[PDB]
């Protein structure tokens, strides 16, 4: 029996049910209609992690949202480095929320939280059990299992290492699937969590879901993905790094070799329409040979196609990715058996949609990806070379369609070897 | 449970429900049928702001309409600079309304309001809690959260700065969406709040929704948008400034650096068919790096196309924008998959309309924008360049269609560094 | 609850309901079937004005029809200059009506009216509260709010100024919409109040609704509108002046600068099928900058097309205007999307009519206006110039169609700086 914050008529409830077999999920929607999907996925991941941990084990909360942790009765040590502009806001409401609970209930250890916050305010560098002002690298509190949450800005090996040296044997990471960044897409969408993202070099493109072009009258030759990308989660902007996103795409077995050596395993437990819940087990010593392979089981179709656009009025081509639902791929099997036009594929996609199962601003590019993939497949079956010999004249590859129940294999690296302001601190009190 | 002033058969009630999930909105219409949409949106925004503020916190009302504030029991400090010709009219009824309530009820602090008004009349420069005669820049009363309302004539950074120096940590801004002015449109419409607007250089055009041409017999070369634009809200005229409209389109994080330094965040909370409710948090100090990006989540389609018209009998071309409803875009997905004529697109739009969901005087231009966008998309997919290289021969870009659930991203600036007349004063008493 | 003098099967009852949302209007017809529309509109305007004024405020009645004012219990000061041939007739019945009420009821201040009339008869230049014999310019009685009624022969700025100097702060003006004269139409119709009008230069035309040609056997080169125009309201004739009709089309804000300076705002409150109820607020001093713009919100379609006729047997071309109903424009949206012949447009208009919604003698010209507008729109969409540049070869403009919910903007001027005969006087007694 699990309760979600989505109306029962939404397809994402079915998606969550599929992605969380161990839980019976039923709708409960009151307030939200935009960020309900991400909130529900995060809540279900938190519940699954809680059910699969020792109730008497101290757990870090690197993905610190202390306002959220008000009902969790487990030993939570939130870590709020105070790095962004928003962190104080959260802090503020958290304090207010504590005050709101300071005289209502006595079951969630309100006095402990308030005292810990007061101690932190008196001295920022306190190591109180349920709060701190240090980065996960610089944190000092010792726990057993550490859980991350929407952390796409920290090198995964380094944070995991500095958590292991603090006795962290298990870690979880709820976030966005990192497949689009291992495939090096310029732009992409997660059109069920209301998120788009684009490389800063395509922000002035016309058709992608995160751009703003100019109505011009018309008139460096190397466009490649750069480290800086932008994530529009609904109306919120997040500047993220490609290299620190292609860092939580950890191989199945990887070694952290330094002063303390460890062998660790990452296994993606939950996967839903773009979100993933990775689990990394950390243990000292070397426990085998690292294959250096990261495996992504595509529970639903993953398309990545090279679309042509116009950036700053200049015609260019770049790659955009999306996560098609599994049912769409299943029902498009037969059509994709034939060479299908982008227009006809778009019409069939609209018909299959119907409410909708896939957002319509993606259909125009999903259809083009399907058509390019079908044409490439036919051109493949229309020419056959000699078996056993790699006969090189490298040719075009303008689509990557990972249908449901397929797997992606990437060779990755497997061997790795105090800001709070005085006025703000005064105000928070 | 929320009550609106619109008949239950109007689509705008559904639009409001979509734009205000946190409230259960039900129709209640007696008097209005023209300005019901804007009034309902403003009332819902006011209710949402009230529910999300400290009940014991003094709040400014820069968008001063003191006649309205007769039921708000919160600490309201209306600011009436007395700058426009209509300001006295409001004042008059305000006073009358106070007199109307001077001997009816004793729950809304009528005596306080009357005494404050008398003190203001005795001396204009009084700093009474619930009234003043100073501009927001020149106001002296100190509060916690400041609310704006239909303020499209004051530089947002300067007003926010002068409110922060007065201890304003939070501010709200209910108004018209500023996307059409970030895209630099010559003319545009908000065809659900009965508003049109045009640049003074196109006021003598033929087909736009705010113009008046002449039946002539026929017979500088640079037309670009200028600062002065005109808003026809129903039958009321408002001369606004482009630069002071492209000033409340604030980035997500912006710094106000002066004698007191602040870092602030603007996040659009509510968005309905053209109206927006922005929220800016003001705080001293610098709390990160400003990315200099403003993000607009297009909950409903936004079209901006270059139409050809005749101004003063001379053929010209200029850009006009509109906000198509989401359902129209959804149902036009498939058709836009194909090259569709403006005539056939217009016929399909009329059929989709049916009462109506979109006003028909816009359909003739919505269809042309749709057709131009479809043709540009096809011409894009009909030519493909080399990936990875910016091969510049800048070409035509004659449409900007931001479908529902897409995002616009504009690089904006993120680092910023006594009139009352004696006869009127005598009469008001 | 409001009661009108029109049968419930008439479309004008629906038009009135639309134009008067604040009132619940129900039919009550006994006597009239021709002038019911104008009488109902005037009565509703009078009721709305009464409900929105101080009950204890003296009000002028420049549009003096004292016979009508027998039930109005408010302080009415009718002004009858005695300028036309009809004024005595009215006077006569007025006196008779007073006598008819002289011994029936004692609630409407009949004795006061009779005494005032007797005092006026004894001395014409009396300033009695409820009667006078002076023009609004020459009137001496002092009031607060002045109401006009069907006054299309007096310069609006001068009358308003001479009323302000007499302490007139508010004024109303119920009359015919002045849009056809700001667009400078030669002839026009109000085919819901049974009114036509023509310029004296087209009174001998064939097809317009106010003309009389001659069955001739056949055989100055500048036809432009002149000041003198003729209004046929049903069977009654009214010689009006263009310049004094293009004088109550007041801008939104205008300044009356003389011995006493004032800033004033005119806002059209009610608008129905051609009639309007303008409201002008007059106040001393200067309260802003006058933009010099008059805004007309076209709640229903306004057509003005150049038709070719024969005047005195000579072929000429001149412009005629009309007010199409909103529903006709709505249902013609799709057809106007296509190039439509005047004949086929006429057939569709007849089918849409059906009783009728628009009088059929106008359909022949409404259809031609629609067809010319559609052809001009297509020729516009069939040629596109360079954006941003006014490329002048002034070309044809043979139609002006202001669809419902559009706005007309005209640059107007915003800065302005004893006949009774002895025999008649003896007879009236
Ligand atoms: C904290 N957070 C929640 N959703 C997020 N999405 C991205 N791309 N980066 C973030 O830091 C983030
Ligand atoms: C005060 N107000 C209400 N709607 C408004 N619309 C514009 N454009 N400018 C304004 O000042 C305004
Ligand atoms: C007094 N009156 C009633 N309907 C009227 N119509 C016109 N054109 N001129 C008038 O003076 C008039
Ligand atoms: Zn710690
Ligand atoms: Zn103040
Ligand atoms: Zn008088």
């Amino acid at each position: 029996p699990v309760y979600v914050d989505i109306d029962a008529d939404s397809a994402f409830l079915k998606a969550l049910q599929r992605a969380y077999p161990m839980f019976e999920v039923e709708p409960r929607q009151v307030t939200p209609n935009d960020h309900a999907n991400a909130r529900a996925f995060s809540h279900l991941a938190i519940k699954l992690i809680e059910q699969e941990i020792d109730p008497d084990s101290t757990i870090l909360d690197i993905g610190s949202a202390p306002a959220r942790r008000m009902m969790s009765d487990r030993k939570y040590h939130c870590v709020c480095p105070m790095r962004s502009a928003e962190d104080p806001e959260r802090l503020a409401n958290y304090a207010r929320k504590l005050a709101s609970a300071a005289g209502k209930v006595l079951d969630r250890n309100i006095s402990g939280k308030i005292g810990d916050l007061q101690a932190v305010m008196a001295v920022p560098d306190t190591e109180t059990p349920t709060f701190c002002l240090h980065t996960d690298v610089s944190c000092r509190q010792r726990a057993d299992v550490a859980i991350y949450q929407d952390v796409y800005a920290v090198h995964a090996p380094t944070s995991l290492y500095h958590q292991a040296i603090k006795g962290v044997r298990l870690a979880y990471w709820v976030g966005f699937d990192t497949t689009p960044f291992m495939y090096n897409a310029m732009a992409g969408a997660y059109p069920s969590y209301s998120t788009n993202w684009a490389d800063e070099q395509v922000l002035k493109a016309k058709n992608i879901g995160l751009c703003s072009t100019d109505l011009t009258e018309g008139r460096g030759k190397k466009l490649e993905p750069c480290d800086r990308v932008l994530f529009s989660v609904g109306s919120t902007l997040y500047p993220e790094s490609r290299k620190l996103l292609k860092s939580w795409h950890l191989p199945s077995v990887f070694h952290l070799k330094g002063k303390l050596s460890f062998t660790c395993r990452c296994d993606t437990v939950v996967s839903c329409e773009g979100y993933v819940v990775k689990r990394i087990t950390m243990s000292p010593g070397l426990y085998g040979k690292t294959t250096g392979y990261a495996v992504t089981h595509h529970a639903d179709g993953f398309l990545m196609c090279k679309t042509t656009d116009t950036v700053d009025g200049e015609r260019v081509s770049f790659s955009v990715c999306t996560y098609v639902p599994a049912t769409i791929c299943d029902q498009m099997t037969g059509i994709l058996a034939t060479e299908v036009t982008p227009e006809d594929a778009q019409k069939l996609l609209v018909g299959l949609n119907q409410t909708n199962t896939m957002k319509n601003y993606m259909i125009p590019v999903v259809a083009q990806a399907f058509s390019k993939w079908a044409k490439e497949c036919r051109k493949d079956m229309e020419d056959e070379k000699l078996l056993g010999v790699r006969e090189f004249k490298k040719q075009k590859t303008h689509t990557v369609y990972k249908r449901p129940d397929t797997q992606s294999i990437q060779k990755v690296q497997a061997e790795f070897d105090s800001g709070l302001s005085i006025p703000l601190r005064t105000r928070i009190k």
